């Protein structure tokens, strides 16, 4: 198999671009140190945020966005090449349509600094984010040790057909850069659940903050494909490392029979109706009986307008 | 809102019709004790194969099959009626297509001695369960103190796609009544907490006890807060799992919440209705893993059954 | 200091005086064969209603019903003489006022065969315990090894005053026979760290097992340090002994060395102000009144079938 | 109900007036700031110390010192009247009597600027504490959500009877602001205990460590009525907030019968005096531990501490 | 890798050899009932004391000892090979020398039921077992799935020493078959990951429940190569512990690590290969603690047991 | 008994030798404000590489080593003597002889300023580490409270042979003293054991930092029967607790069934444990030796043939 690193990145305030930048030398540091630190570790993971920061008054701005590919990304990619590694990242990406928000984007970048993996985030934590759903779908790579890595970002882990979605294309490692986090204990829950589902691996790691700035939130965890969690990390830089073998997990896909869930719930060569009686979200018409009564369907509550398009450019 | 009962019963050892017809009237005897020790309960709830037990050379057989509704189930509505509570109930039920094999069901009993609720087990444990995949969907009810119940049977607890479906049809206590385990246990504990987070709901879930000749302990009756904080944890035959369940906060947060009310961001990404998704595989009944060709287990073979189909084990 | 054993006793059921009689010699069998198992255990501990059950149909009446002392405490005394131990057993008492209900008592035995402690419990688990309030107080004897013991009776122990009222009487050991349960299971464990920290001693606590007709599955048995840190923790099966070394000097000297944690003087020493302010008497008055009590549900026995007019009744 | 804030505030280190007027700045640009990153926030919680620190060497000087009311406590009431909450704010009072030590003061302000209560410390943690015992009693108001607000002050919380007291004056959710903390694993104990014992909410937050460079220590938590832990935190700007349903805390007091322990302890319609029929020193001012004439510590000459009462620290 | 299953076997009371010849066939009856409920299980293993039960008044007698190997052991060999699994077991052993007491003896016995691997106790729990010191060292064998297999027999676990040398002989899965507890339960779970991480080598444990006429002792347990518990028994008598267990990840970790390759840095610290320590002492048979002098047991007569050795209790 | 100490002291970054002299007075003003904050406290523990950090490119150099004593070491003492506490510091060690590796010591200093216990790590935690191998075995000494005092580092605790040692030579109260932690689980997991196999006490304590920024790098005590008893959760965080290193006597003395570390050398018992009898004649030798990858320190980029090296 291979070795990871997941690491509780602090946030520090970022007020320009002058700041984003220094971030990302700053994450480029980091990766060096880490190579140079486990010298076999083979995928470096920072959470979301870490480029850019949380910035509510700045964030849509275009000064505080970047595009992908870029120069940015560039520099990430100049940096995996030469430690060798694998490394996910987290950017706040400029729209290619210009009366859009822009997307909330994680990538995987290989060993030659080739970005393998493109993920927009599909679930934005609304009302607080104004990033646009995500277009790109669910992808999946290659990666070191025979894994497949599928990557989420924060809110996304909290959605289990998601976590399906990923493992249905293959996935046996799974990512979850973040963060949040008044749902700390809920992040441990569903990265043990989004393991268990689907005889995968979850890595995942969260930023550091209160204001949230404040040096202190992020988890890491990895979790076995039995949901068993191997490794946990505290409340910034804590560095959670371990060893994953994908193989194990694959096998399990193979050979488990009365656990074989994400098997189950096609195959109730048994019932291929789940029910699905008479799949709304599938058309598109997903509908809960409560819709009516709520409360926020919009972000006024965070002073965000309600007629949607572009705003905070 | 209301107080539940959920008790952690012992496998019967079962060898014929006389046993299983000792098992009701020993479950029956429990619900009327459990009303005595506790007056103000009105949910009382039973785990998979209480009635019948797991006799695996027999279970197939008419003599371990009843019908639903039948004499069976009218004497737990009897007890239901005269202790004036809710009841969950587990039936083996006989397939009224007489070729095909028996289904998997539970009922819920109101307090006036009618059923409210009859439920087909969608995901039998394969490959030890024989049973057929239920056909009646996931139905919800109406229960006590403003709760909106709904039941999955074991096995059905791992598939977190059904814990949405019963919420998404207005679910507010989901029921769990199970067979397992000792394999399964650290996940079942595990699911029971995701079940109730992911669909902000409460989760009231039970397995049985004594499932060899012996061997009377499995348990582990849980309750689960709609954020999925665990409330009352049993350990072990017999143990009684009791707490308030208040549904109405339940309903009150899908309502309010904002950040972290994920069973409408699943279908607002007023957003983006699609969520990738890019069409239906599971929809249009063509759900297939990349893996599915190099698979060691997709029949029953391993504990010998038939791989033929229809009706079996007579 | 000295050794201790718990046993989560399990109680068939009981329908007559033949029953009680089985109990008895049981749990007589029972501590015979721990301090034989257990040859330095000084103190063996029988949890609430491990003599006469919990037939709630039958508790009330003369059958049922025991005298302290009587012929069947001294059976007791006598397998405590035999063995060499200190015992904790458990009788629902009848009460010489034959006007009033029989109280739930608790004693002491002593390695030489006599009863050093007699506890009538306090607070009855109401409103499905009949049992009439104890009028002995909360008494404190001398123990093994050091130690001052106190015992409480379940419901009991989830009175923190209570906890405070023996610590206050030199308890170094508070001990908490028990008959619940599974819906108090995590305010038992909690109960049994906060009654200990609060007074800086240990406690030692045990509860039973069964009741339907084949069950037995309800006890813990928990062993926890003075400053409320759990040493020994027993699991819910009947039979299940929870044995563990004692130390009472060590809280003891942590009453009389500590400082900022010293909670227990810090109540009548806030030399600090005498008055915890405090500023209405209440319960010292027998005037102890909360704001809702007008509205409360359950304020009597009637849930359960019980007779709202007090004195004796159940027979 | 409604959403509750609880902020692990770093202790700061004070060697002037200015460093306060700091901490004051600070409370109130976090007090802000969490209003806006939580918008349906209706109580922030600030810790004890928060505004004045741990400088023993000089924290009984008249420099040090602060009224109840005052400006600086108009700042705060400024603060909530234009966030909208309510804020619980620590202040080292200066004693209006010449003769008599600085009290340890805890506000509860509204949204609209009243201070509705005023506790001063009544069990001071001696012998590193030099502040006088508190004379306002247990004081209880309203709060958001139909809550009956109570606070303590770190200490105060080790005392069951004080929790009793709060709860015996109508409070169902008790909040107590700290500034421990060699006392980790007993914070987290009592703060469970003072909530089942009473049959309330719990919400306390400790100061995060002095030092001029240390700056992490203690937890925050919130525990329900039945002493379930719901939210715990696990270091400086540490939030910890949940939604509080205090008239279900309300409910569990008028509907509970078996663990009504609250009501119980003065109807053991049973019996008044507690017995209690002969240990009723407390009531009289008599309370005195058998064990009192062999203690090593009773004054406060272990920390440099004057022992002849007064005023002293000036 | 391979499935395994331990169970958390009662023994009833033993009065004869017809008690004793009736545990076996209970143990031969679970073993063949545990392949039928688990098809792909290779291990299945019993704890300490399952055949012959912990009778301390008979014990000792001719009447409750056996050869190993013998008639007893042959019925577990043919059970082995009809349900085609290795198996562990416990037989109180005769020994060759009549002028000796008997051995505490453990065997494994592979598919094909034949004894590939027999230890003797060495480490017995004194002062309450009058077993003689084993004297066959801790021996290895191959087992399922590419494991090297060694067993120990409960107070055997609680000497680190002991799984150092068993790991130094090749095991990667160490078997641990007890009948404690309820005085060493904490430190039973805590040896179990000790003995395991120490190593690298998986350990798979699990005690008897019952010996007494309390059938509640055990408590299976299976554990990573990095001291991590992955199924815990948890707990009461005919419990089964299960899971998979894949060796080869445990040899490539002893061969590939290297900051935490402790084993190896033991030798190594290429390094000094004097540890430096020479309470291994022990090896030249002088082990000698600075208070023997004035402990109170350092023999058997707490428990009646004579202090001159040979053979007693026939 | 006694009142023990634990600071989960942070280490920033090492550049120079005034960078390891502003450790070494922090350490002191530290030493002295922990006496005040708790009066009562007889024992006050620092981590391994407090003095000096973990500049991996230059730890190995001349300026980075001082000399156990010198004048760094009597600052210490000097400390202890004004608090009158007894204290535990990490040193990196010059090695009197040029031509090897410096060592990994840590020293006890009693309230006299008297150095009452040095030890050389035995066990460097290669490949990242080193240092070179201790030669002065597991030493004891009296401590306060009744208390039998040793003190092993970091890598050293997971070897049970070594905290067996420190027992077998009387020691009642285990110090670790540590800069890890990739192995945090296994470290709480390992004070529990060290001191329930040996029915002693465990007071440990871990580092905190050195990425020019990272200073959260994972405090103990654990009871003689392995129960913890406080556990640590900061840089600067204060672990504190009372031992009664009797209640350990007393159970050596007087446990039976419990007696462990009594019962290895008395299976009046075989003295033969039944072959450790490599270790002692230094033949101690694993049966998958060859196909390892890890047996010297290129991973890190030492070089592979001892002698002197990083100067």
């Amino acid at each position: 198999g291979f070795l990871v690193a997941a690491i509780q990145f602090p946030v520090p305030i970022v007020n320009s671009r002058k700041d984003i930048d220094h971030n990302i030398e700053s994450i480029i540091r980091t990766l060096h140190a880490t190579k140079a630190g486990y010298p076999g570790v083979e995928l470096i993971i920072f959470p979301e945020y870490s480029t850019q920061g949380l910035n509510t008054a700045k964030w849509l701005s275009e000064e505080f966005l970047l595009d992908v590919p870029g120069k940015e990304t560039e520099l990430y990619a100049k940096a995996c090449k030469e430690a060798k590694v694998y490394g996910v990242f987290s950017i706040m990406e400029r729209n290619p349509d210009s009366n859009k928000n822009p997307y909330n984007t994680a990538i995987i970048i290989d060993p030659q600094g080739e970005i393998i993996l493109k993920y927009r985030k599909l679930f934005p934590w609304n009302p607080i984010e104004p990033w646009y759903p995500g277009d790109l779908g669910m992808p999946v790579c290659e990666g070191p040790g025979g894994s497949k890595l599928a990557v989420c970002i924060s809110h996304d882990g909290m959605i289990p057909e998601l976590a399906r979605e990923a493992a249905y294309k293959g996935c046996n490692v799974y990512i979850r850069i973040s963060g949040y986090s008044q749902v700390n204990d809920q992040w441990i829950l569903t990265n043990r659940s989004n393991a268990w589902h689907n005889l995968m691996y979850t890595v995942s790691v969260n930023l550091a903050g209160y204001d949230n700035v404040f040096y202190y939130f992020g988890e890491g965890q990895i979790c076995n494909f039995d949901g068993t969690t191997l490794v946990q990390g505290h409340r910034p830089w804590e560095i959670v490392t371990g060893e994953i073998y994908p193989k194990m997990a694959d096998n399990a896909r193979l050979s488990w029979g009365l656990e074989n869930n994400i098997y189950n719930l096609g195959h109730r060569g048994g019932e291929h109706d789940a029910g699905l009686t008479y799949k709304d979200l599938a058309a598109g018409k997903y509908k809960l009986p409560w819709e009516d009564h709520m409360k926020i369907k919009d972000g006024s509550i965070y002073g965000y307008p309600t007629t949607g398009g572009r705003f905070g450019k």
